[PDB]
């Protein structure tokens, strides 16, 4: 659970994680509701990262992967929001994987 801290803090500080920091504001984004059945954010990920909520690694790395999942899920791959889901989701898997 260091290690998730540790890209969580890179994360939030990443300069493409501007559509992630906080939850998604339903009221001002038609549709939201109606498609992403699970909203993730990093904000929430801390939260709980702090709270002490998480178990294992695994389960810290199925909620960065279910944000990059919304992500696509909603924003087209060149919306500007998209655009910033893949480098985000990249950076992710790569720090992920070089230290796992
Ligand atoms: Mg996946």
């Amino acid at each position: 659970l260091t290690f998730c801290e540790i890209i969580l803090m890179e994360m939030e500080s990443h300069d493409a994680a501007w559509p992630f920091l906080e939850p998604v504001n339903p009221r001002l984004v038609s549709g939201y509701r109606r498609i992403i059945k699970n909203p993730m954010d990093f904000s929430t990920m801390r939260e709980r990262l702090l709270r002490g909520g998480y178990t294992s690694s695994e389960e810290f790395a199925a909620d960065a992967l279910l944000v990059f999942d919304n992500c696509q899920t909603f924003n087209e791959d060149d919306s500007e929001v998209g655009k910033a889901g893949h480098i985000m989701r990249r950076f992710f898997e790569s720090r992920w994987e070089e230290f796992y």
